[PDB]
């Protein structure tokens, strides 16, 4: 189905088409008959899926316009970062250009976003820690919000936003339509499909994703190959960074020798008992640990969080394992960046991967 074949308000498919927009995205194809009536969904996506429009359309056709001086939101959409709030908010404001969207967000004033919701507002995307404060001030009022979305809910969970995004989900109505985007359900998400949705349904498109990541081949000699990660990982500052080895013994001898070099990391493999992995892939989502040296049997599970970078320390066996590996990376609305370091023997090696992965690796000549 084309968007003009779902039931959309004249206005809403313009502005689509006038963006050349014309068909929907797996996830939005899922999700829409539910959402256009109000249902409560878990939409399990990554990068490039085009969450944001599946959440972002409903919003818009459920709406009706108001030129109500002061009013409250109808819609609150709440995201990790200041930076996905601004995206989101953006994307938000063209699907719906009959709804006043207001962004807020901290590492700035408090003037001028409390000057916008006091002046009347129909949707607010916001990052939980500064929409508390207006709530608590009384500036922002949820008692009339009839969407709300968790964007990213997993991350949020990272950034320490459990307890806010609670508070402020009870200071909306139990009547709302909640949907929930996630690249993984940690136990808190279950919590909250469980106490805070309505038996929302579950739609997990992993399988079907576009590539969004950059890939680079890097080459790279097998001896000293341990500073040239490390610097690599100095180099790109990410916040989140998996790496990928063939062995046990492999992921202790990195991740120690990283340590040793000054990044938080830890190995994940297959002898740590649940109790042990549990603790590291908590310290992992909470930020204690930033850097994971995993095998690719230990990395099998819907308990990895997203990463920023996901370097391959040796190359993979198979495209099956590639993509397995390399899907871990991009959150928060980035696409992430993979890595393949190979030695002076595997060029050959790194083809058959691109013919076997039907796709070129950028190569760092
Ligand atoms: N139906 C669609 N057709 C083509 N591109 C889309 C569609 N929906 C979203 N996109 C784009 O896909 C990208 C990923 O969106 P998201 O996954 O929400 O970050 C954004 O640049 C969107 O504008
Ligand atoms: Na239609
Ligand atoms: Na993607």
């Amino acid at each position: 189905m084309e968007f003009k074949d779902f039931p959309l308000k004249p206005e809403i498919l313009e502005a689509l088409h006038g963006r050349g927009l014309t068909t929907p995205t797996p996830i939005q194809a899922a999700a829409l008959p539910l959402a256009l009536e109000g249902k409560d969904l878990i939409g399990q996506a990554r990068t490039g899926t085009g969450k944001t429009l599946a959440f972002a359309l409903p919003i818009a056709e459920r709406l009706a316009p108001s030129q109500e001086r002061g009013r409250k939101p109808r819609a609150l959409v709440l995201t990790p970062t200041r930076e996905l709030a601004l995206q989101v908010a953006s994307e938000l404001t063209a699907v719906a250009p009959h709804l006043k969207v207001v962004a807020v967000y901290g590492g700035t004033g408090y003037g001028k976003q409390k000057e916008a919701l006091l002046r009347g507002a129909d949707a607010v995307v916001a990052t939980p820690g500064r929409a508390l404060d207006y709530l608590r001030q009384g500036v922002l009022d949820l008692s009339r919000v009839e969407v709300a979305v968790l964007d990213e809910a997993d991350e949020m969970l990272s950034m320490g936003f459990e307890e806010e995004v609670e508070a402020l989900l009870s200071a909306t109505p139990p009547s709302r339509q909640t949907l929930l985007f996630s690249a993984t359900l940690p136990s808190w998400a279950k919590r909250l499909a469980e106490r805070y949705m309505k038996n929302p349904v579950l739609i997990n498109v992993i399988k079907d994703e576009p590539v969004t990541y950059e890939e680079e081949a890097v080459p790279a000699p097998v001896r000293g190959r341990l500073e040239v990660l490390s610097d690599l990982l100095y180099v790109a500052s990410p916040d989140r960074a998996m790496v990928f080895t063939r062995t046990k013994a492999e992921t202790e001898e990195i991740a120690q020798g990283l340590l040793r070099l000054g990044h938080p990391a830890q190995a994940l493999h297959g002898d740590l008992s649940q109790g042990e992995r549990e603790r590291v892939l908590g310290a992992f989502r909470q930020g204690e640990v930033r850097v994971l040296v995993a095998t690719d049997v230990a990395a099998r599970g819907l308990d990895i969080p997203q990463v920023d970078l996901v370097v391959h320390y040796r190359l993979p066996d198979r495209a099956e394992a590639y993509q397995h590996r390399s899907g871990r990376t991009g959150r928060a609305g980035r696409g992430g960046r993979v890595v393949l370091l190979y030695g002076p023997r595997e060029r050959r090696d790194v083809e058959a991967l691109e013919r076997a992965v039907g796709r070129r690796f950028k190569r760092v000549n």
